[PDB]
């Protein structure tokens, strides 16, 4: 599924994310974008033969199973196709638990590069949430 930008602000505050963490909305959204471009199906491999998988480009190297990437953890407790589903729960739920882990959202280094510090409000300007 490829969501509209406010069609995603509205979904994550649906699931709690909206100031998880002290996160704002726009913060997510913004990550979101330069993650996946908003879309659930989004896969990219790493270097290392891990993968990055869906909304929020969550890697198989700690977060999810993928069967395929030695020496890692499931610390989600998820298949990593779960994370591409047109319904985001897993996505979200697993993105709480990483952004509890220590850096906040510096765990994303998209959003590190370029959302943080930005008028993330941006993201969900206009949007009826
Ligand atoms: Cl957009
Ligand atoms: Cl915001
Ligand atoms: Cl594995
Ligand atoms: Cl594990
Ligand atoms: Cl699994
Ligand atoms: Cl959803
Ligand atoms: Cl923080
Ligand atoms: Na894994």
């Amino acid at each position: 599924k490829v969501f509209g930008r406010c069609e995603l602000a509205a979904a994550m505050k649906r699931h709690g994310l909206d100031n998880y963490r002290g996160y704002s909305l726009g913060n997510w959204v913004c990550a979101a974008k330069f993650e996946s471009n908003f879309n659930t199906q989004a896969t990219n491999r790493n270097t290392d033969g891990s993968t990055d998988y869906g909304i929020l480009q969550i890697n198989s190297r700690w977060w999810c199973n993928d069967g395929r990437t030695p020496g890692s953890r499931n610390l989600c407790n998820i298949p990593c196709s779960a994370l591409l589903s047109s319904d985001i729960t897993a996505s979200v739920n697993c993105a709480k638990k990483i952004v509890s882990d220590g850096n906040g959202m510096n765990a994303w280094v998209a959003w590190r590069n370029r959302c943080k510090g930005t008028d993330v409000q941006a993201w969900i300007r206009g949007c009826r949430l």
